[PDB]
């Protein structure tokens, strides 16, 4: 049984191990490993501290999956935040990214942001297919945005607005 | 009376920030709506010029009139990336001088090894689209209420160039 929470001090070295094991996989996020241990704590203090909203999905106290939402610092675009989430593999297609996502984008929606964007490769039929379900709306795709083995991806940009 | 277009130095750093904050502070093109403090300017222009990434003044009587320059992303499945930004002073706009520092600058990405060139402009912004467009930058989506800048949302255009 998994619980979906706001994430603590306590959850990031096991944080961590998740986003590094997601990246290692090198087909679904923007990094090919976790950033070092010590930069992972200074971020999600930064997060917890600023009341950001940051969820992760436990399992037999480990983390399992996350979500969360980056407001933009900028004052133009302290109304947005910017969505990043993953799961482990044996977690996945059970309705779980679709919970811990609701969470997050409740919270979102608390706090006080308009407008939630995310970027997704094009190739990742599974997140986009979620990503739909919630509600985010197609907002155009950009050309050979990411490099991963001297092959080019295009991303897709997303976009849900509170009303 | 002529504008002369080169690389940035470390003299610049000064009129460049003046420039900024001018442009910055009409509150209509740029994402920022004031200039960052001068030491911070300062930091990033050394290292841009350190890090080798293009960046262009126009000069005009000694002054810093007019900017174009491109930041690399930093994440590694990204630096193949650079972001685009410029301004120039109302006096100097509509004279084809955008154009003059756009070409040098995406020469010199280029030249750098850079793919992918990529701005985000606000949908009002007619002049800015039109340029970018004449130096062909294609459109790549357009964010919906993306800019908010006193209590007014703001659509924003997507738009890249990719080397070939
Ligand atoms: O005008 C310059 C500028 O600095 N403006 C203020 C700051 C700014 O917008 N920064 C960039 C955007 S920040 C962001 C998020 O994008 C810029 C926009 C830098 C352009 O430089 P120049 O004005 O020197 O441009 P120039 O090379 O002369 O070419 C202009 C081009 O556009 C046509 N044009 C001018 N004005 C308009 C309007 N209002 N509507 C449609 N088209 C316009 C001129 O006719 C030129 O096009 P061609 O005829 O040559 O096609
Ligand atoms: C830059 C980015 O946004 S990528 C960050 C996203 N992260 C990743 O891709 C990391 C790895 N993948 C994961 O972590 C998870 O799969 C997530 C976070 C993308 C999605 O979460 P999950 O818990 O798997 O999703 P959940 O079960 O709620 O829903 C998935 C949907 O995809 C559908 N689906 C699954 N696989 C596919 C596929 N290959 N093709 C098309 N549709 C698919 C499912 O049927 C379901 O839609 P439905 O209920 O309409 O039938």
């Amino acid at each position: 049984t998994v619980t979906i929470k706001p994430i603590r001090a306590e959850h990031v070295e096991s944080f961590h191990r998740a986003l590094d094991a997601v990246s290692r996989e090198r087909k679904y996020l923007s990094f090919l490993e976790a950033p070092p241990l010590e930069a992972v704590r200074a971020f999600v203090l930064d997060m917890i501290e600023n009341d950001h909203p940051q969820f992760v999905a436990i399992a037999d106290g480990d983390v399992i999956g996350w979500c969360d939402i980056r407001r933009q610092d900028r004052a133009t675009r302290a109304h947005c935040g910017t969505l990043g989430m993953g799961i482990l593999p044996a977690y996945r297609n059970k309705g779980l990214g679709a919970r811990l996502m609701r969470r997050t984008l409740d919270a979102a929606h608390e706090f006080g942001l308009h407008r939630i964007e995310l970027s997704v490769h094009a190739d990742n039929a599974r997140a986009i297919a979620l990503y739909e379900k919630i509600g985010f709306a197609h907002e155009g795709r950009a050309r050979d945005a990411v490099s991963i083995d001297g092959h080019y991806i295009d991303s897709l940009n997303m976009a849900i607005i509170f009303g």
